[PDB]
């Protein structure tokens, strides 16, 4: 399941900032027996993909959201909500929209 | 009963900061033999489950709401009043509007 | 006779702090054996339910109101007096406004 | 149950010195057989751990309050009159307001 | 008749000391057969339990009072006239205000 | 359980005067056998590691807060209290508030 | 590793008065053997490197910061707290901010 | 039970004339056989410090005190009076107040 | 360890009448050879070296100071109470306060 992933930085008032789209592979997996528990989880995997291609942002400090039916920007950091987030595929294209954690 | 929570986080003029849209199980319930008395409310199970998905807040200090037919934010916090608050249920998404437990 | 309250807990200027919109059954009755001499009053089973719902008040120490045609917030506290609050239900919605007791 | 105290320690002009919020057990009880005629009382645990909490007071040295709902800081230290004092908690948050005992 | 009694400690010029908020069982009364003459008085009840939660004072050295209509410090010692003082309360919080004995 | 401490140092009007920002590693642990008792506290550890950072506070001499969730500067002394101050952690960051002991 | 600095002098309201920008080499290192124990520490090479080139400073008296995410002056002095500092360099800029010890 | 002793000597108007801030060791014991019958007393071994320290003062010919919580400078001359005055010890320094010993 | 010594010469109304800013090495010693018993004191190189500066005074006829957390000029003579001195030092400065030994 190839799945392409473009991701949004979003910036003052929710306009993009800096545009990425890379590649992701959640239902794929790695070889067919345990060198761990399971390895890290499919939305851990996203979140550390994300964080190692923009050089504006550091690991654990930007919240990850998508765009439900009603326009919002519904934040996803599961990875039993990230099954949810991905029921919004359009063609292959996952579009998040990352937000960075500021003050309050 | 598949049902879907959406669960609004509001603000300071009671504007949304963040939106989580998770899935809830009301009327299905856990094998039929009584490991306890009854599990916990099926009130109890949702405000531990938002809880759970939310950083930003921390269990015991959030009051969850919703619209009813004036527009007003009711609150709920009783398993025979959760009950009344999901007669209001459009599609299949349940709207819950948290606010949070300040000084006075 | 199913009979939904919506009870409003006014604040400071009169504005609404919390609603919180439950039933009640002052025409309905109990078993027709007396196991007593007749129960509570029906405005005493009013105001033993609006302060087992809201955590804000504890019982003993809030008035309640309702709206009559001037717009003003004529208060009760007797059961042959809430049967003159109940004559101006709208469609099934008892609506009462709540306020506590203060200093003076 | 689980019950949130924090205890204010005022000051010069009943402003706040120094807030402390530690946990407390007043209906939680040990063991169900007697080692001692009944423990201490539930006013009496409760001051002496607010007397170990706080190094700026010694126990036997401080008066204990509480706001009522007209807004005065009304003492307590009986533990019939601790009872009384319990049933003004909100949410789980049972405020109590220290005030050390000078010359006269 | 469960009756909640606010006892006000005043102070120099008559401004408020201490406050302390105990229940009182004026209309109740013991079991019906005479182990005595009758008990003591209802006032000679009142006093010997304001005097037994004040550790500032000492039993036989204090005068309480309530406010009439008129808003002065009407003094009560029988109990013929503590059941005109109880004719003032309010919801059923029955104010008194204590002031001690001294020189002249 | 990699968990940030940003050391503010609090002036004047409770203005901040050095910010630090280290890291600390409460629920880590050394090797699992006794070389001592157990250690220094996790709240013991951690004062000894804010006095070694800033130069302009000597150990002993000084008294770590928090926020709660009504604003207010809750200090912690304890280890058992240090454990109600981390459930206040938003997203990895501890956010304590160091105030120094002056005379009174 | 080669590693721009750009040293901001703050002044009177943090405003910036001298901005210098030169090139640091802090994962670089020299010949691998020892004429020495180690060196000089990563950090004590910064700042005595920031105090060489400004005359309008001396070693010894100066404060050097970052910012962090919230905005805020981070300072740094050790050297395991300058490899947390240079975890938010952006492209390969490490804005450092300086600001002299005065009285108090 | 390292124990810091901020030796104030009283003037005139009870003003302080000199401090002297030394450390003390109450509850701290040589060895663990007697050399002896029991040393000198923890309050004979504090006052033949204090008056080590001055030069002000000779031996024998000073009173040590120390303020309640009246702010009254009690005095303390014995051992089992010592610890009495040390249970006034606010983090670890215990204010004494030096007087001499004049005419009448 | 190079440590600054600055030096205040107090005046009338503790006002500083001349400032002098030399610099003293505590820890260090010299050669690791007994030449004698063991050199002068810690202390006594330090006010042998404050009176060699000022030529407004005359050695053995000061009393040099430093200020603790209370803002008070606690004196010093000794070297084991010169080590409880040099626990102020704030950056490599350990400011002394001279104050001149007068008539009583």
């Amino acid at each position: 399941a190839s799945l392409t992933v473009k991701a949004y930085l979003l910036g003052k008032e929710d306009a993009a900032r800096e545009i990425r789209r890379f590649s992701f592979c959640c239902s794929p997996e790695p070889e067919a027996e345990a060198e761990a528990a399971a390895g890290p989880g499919p939305c851990e995997r996203l979140l550390s993909r994300v964080a190692a291609l923009f050089p504006a942002l550091r690991p654990g400090g930007f919240q990850a959201h998508y765009r439900d039916e009603d326009g919002d920007l519904v934040a996803f950091s599961s990875d039993e909500e990230l099954t949810m987030a991905m029921s919004y595929v359009k063609d292959d294209i996952f579009r998040i929209y990352i937000k960075e954690k500021k003050e309050c």
